[PDB]
């Protein structure tokens, strides 16, 4: 079967179109190496509005998903999965920030079930209990776990056979030659295959200085790319 | 309306998952948000054209060409009118995103955002039209779709009208949440959220604020300092925790 099963807990299945309908993802489910099934809370709640959050204890400001139409939705997940070792996450801003190095970990998974919130947040007693791992995508806050759960299989997805550093990349460059008064360097033009990986290894290496050094701090680099970062940093206005 | 935004994408329609559905979509029915879409493909220079084009130098992939995506962008501009537009282009080489940036961003009249898609775009077009270029965080997608609409939802949040105190906006994580029944599976609500006061409640909820964020985010601690109180409470949530 499939390389990779993930399951969203969301109220907003229909959200989901963006990725099962849609890139790499798409392309994913259609080769069958990636399922995507989704399980609305909103189905596992016994009212006739259909409700999934209640006011929370203590008072304060919004409401609280409870953990009855949640538990609902990631037992039926669960059931699903079958005998894979499936992972809880819980998308969250107070989970461990989401990186490349997280998304290789995520990626040697073979189930996932993703939660996303809504509201204030989910009832800290579903969490204690069920969630395996709790992940963020960024210091920001967003209105739902939804678009935070798509940037989790997008990324993952990337990863997985068939679907398809620590640097910044180089620039890009593409028709025409000359586009008003702006040239393109002269090296991608008629330069080797050498003197085009140095000069995009260097143009890599630069921008990584320039703008993310806390990047090159955390990598290792060669004699080779310290002689052309030197070179870049030296030889600009 | 409060935020005008104009997205450049070659899916337009993988949009409809903020404007049909959450606070973006009440935000585009309240009127507080205009959403628009410019796809990239209907500005090539003929019919028989792609929005990409193989890149000078060799290499594997494709690069977005600039003709097209400064026809899009010449259109949205005029769609904006007397707005003063900023033009974001989505990247993993851009400023992180941070709840900071999305607060300095809400306070624009206009927004015109530029999604491309794994290959990257011509530095041209970046040199000469992009105000600002940002990222979402260290990891690498297939687009800049999903980036755009995560902007879009942090920035819809802070619209009044639309939904102050959460995650990193006083560089803390948040407290702990609970809601009914009083009592789930073996697991108790705490007594100071069915018989605390409003100073008992918010005292253990900055508690738990702190505490949460020592453990698996220092690095909030370390940029926003801790007063005397918070010092205390840290400390008696450090010492109580196990
Ligand atoms: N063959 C090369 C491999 C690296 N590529 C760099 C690159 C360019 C664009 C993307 C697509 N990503 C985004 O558009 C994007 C936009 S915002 C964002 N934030 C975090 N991560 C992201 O990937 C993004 C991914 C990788 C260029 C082509
Ligand atoms: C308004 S937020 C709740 C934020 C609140 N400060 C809390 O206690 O988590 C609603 C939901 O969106 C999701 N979410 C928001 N920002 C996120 C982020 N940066 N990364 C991951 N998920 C996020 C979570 O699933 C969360 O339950």
């Amino acid at each position: 079967q499939s390389m990779l099963w993930v399951g969203v807990v969301s109220i907003f299945p229909e959200m989901f179109r963006a990725i099962s309908d849609y890139g790499i993802t798409s392309r994913a489910v259609k080769q069958g190496l990636l399922t995507l099934t989704c399980w609305n809370p909103r189905v596992y709640t016994e009212d006739r509005h259909q409700t999934v959050d209640d006011r929370p204890f203590g008072g304060g400001p919004g409401m609280v998903m409870k953990i009855k139409p949640l538990e609902g939705a990631l037992a039926d997940a669960r059931q699903a999965a079958g005998g894979r070792k499936a992972k809880v996450i819980y998308l969250s801003p107070q989970g461990r920030q989401l990186t490349q190095a997280g998304v290789r970990e995520l990626a040697e998974e073979e189930a996932l079930i993703l939660i996303a919130g809504r509201y204030e947040g989910i009832d800290e007693r579903f969490i204690e209990e069920h969630v395996d791992e709790e992940w963020s995508i960024g210091d920001y806050v967003l209105s739902g776990g939804e678009l935070p759960a798509m940037v989790l299989v997008d990324a993952v997805t990337r990863l997985l056979p068939g679907a398809l550093d620590g640097l910044l990349d180089c620039p890009h460059y593409t028709r025409p030659e000359v586009y008003a008064d702006k040239r393109v360097p002269e090296v991608l033009l008629s330069g080797n295959h050498e003197h085009i990986r140095r000069w995009r290894l260097q143009q890599a290496l630069g921008r990584t200085w320039e703008r993310r050094a806390d990047l090159l701090d955390s990598r290792s680099l060669s004699g080779e790319e310290q002689k052309l970062l030197a070179e870049y940093i030296r030889q600009r206005d």
